[PDB]
DNA sequence: TCGAGCCGGAAGTTCGA
DNA sequence: TCGAACTTCCGGCTCGA
């Protein structure tokens, strides 16, 4: 149930890129069942990230870590251009 | 009536080549 | 060693049941 580290074998050392591990987990098989997932052209909605955010979280070292963290960190992650907010729901994702 | 989620600017330490 | 990078920090706004 979690293709993470089971298919880019993630080693314990030497962190992945933030956007990379996302988009490692973003095409997650069990995302379906914690997350939905459209197979049909490119779109990311977040139901419930109760364990992304957890994990997301839990790489800083944190008992427990808002969503709006993400929100408040993800948003300013407008460095370059790889995760974009779409402005439909406040829990529509989506990349280019 | 009441609380929850949403995000602007600012600062400071550390990463890969 | 160089420049850049992501996190955490403070507090204000508005809608739905």
């Amino acid at each position: 149930v979690i293709p993470a580290a089971a298919l880019a074998g993630y080693t314990g050392s030497g962190p992945i890129q933030l956007w990379q591990f996302l988009l490692e987990l973003l095409t997650d098989k069990s995302c379906q069942s914690f997350i939905s997932w459209t197979g049909d052209g490119w779109e990311f909605k977040l139901s419930d990230p109760d364990e992304v955010a957890r994990r997301w979280g839990k790489r800083k070292n944190k008992p427990k870590m808002n969503y709006e963290k993400l929100s408040r960190g993800l948003r300013y992650y407008y460095d370059k251009n790889i995760i974009h907010k779409t402005a439909g729901k406040r829990y529509v994702y989506r990349f280019v």
